[PDB]
């Protein structure tokens, strides 16, 4: 069968990660949050919410630049730091990195992997950041969603908490599994 891989970037963040997991708790669903590690190190709780309701973290660097022209030893710091800030709150090491607005070049890959990490984009983008109405993040998330998509959506929106039980049932319906980008990779 099929499987969707449903992810936000950019979280934690006070009221709206809890809203995200309690939605996603509620519907039998997991997803995967790229945190921002100076996100990360203010709400260790939060990060504990993510994985104790069996949702995978990636990190999404500490400071959130455009990573594509730092030195090698910027870009371990970046990584470095988030991995320590998500492993000291979960015990559990992330295994995934989603660069900041995609971009990444072979050196990033490199240092990415040699620190355990994959890098991942997304194949699915509503484009929930400029926020559209919660129907056509629905319709753009359901109309381009297929077998192996990683969509990318953003943690602290409304109009993404408004969509996601729509987009859950609607893909549900459809017949796709929910898996962690993780799982999706195997
Ligand atoms: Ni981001």
């Amino acid at each position: 069968g099929k499987e969707v891989a449903l992810t936000f970037d950019d979280g934690p963040f006070p009221i709206y990660t809890e809203k995200y997991v309690d939605i996603l708790k509620s519907m039998d669903v997991k997803a995967t949050f790229f945190v921002i590690g100076k996100h990360a190190e203010k709400h260790p709780e939060l990060l504990k919410y993510i994985v104790e309701n069996g949702n995978e973290i990636g990190l999404h660097s500490y400071s959130h630049f455009n990573m594509k022209k730092l030195k090698p030893e910027k870009m371990v710091e970046e990584l470095y730091k988030t991995q320590q800030i998500i492993v000291e709150a979960t015990g559990i090491k992330p295994t995934l990195f989603r660069p900041p607005f995609g971009a990444y070049n072979s050196t990033l890959i490199e240092i990415s992997n040699a620190l355990g990490l994959k890098v991942v984009l997304w194949n699915v983008d509503p484009d929930d950041w400029r926020n559209p109405s919660v129907e056509s993040v629905v319709n753009r998330v359901l109309s381009h969603t297929r077998d192996g998509s990683i969509i990318l959506m953003h943690e602290g929106k409304p109009s993404t908490l408004a969509a996601l039980p729509q987009i859950i049932k609607k893909l549900k319906e459809e017949g796709y599994k929910f898996v962690t980008v993780s799982e999706l990779l195997e």
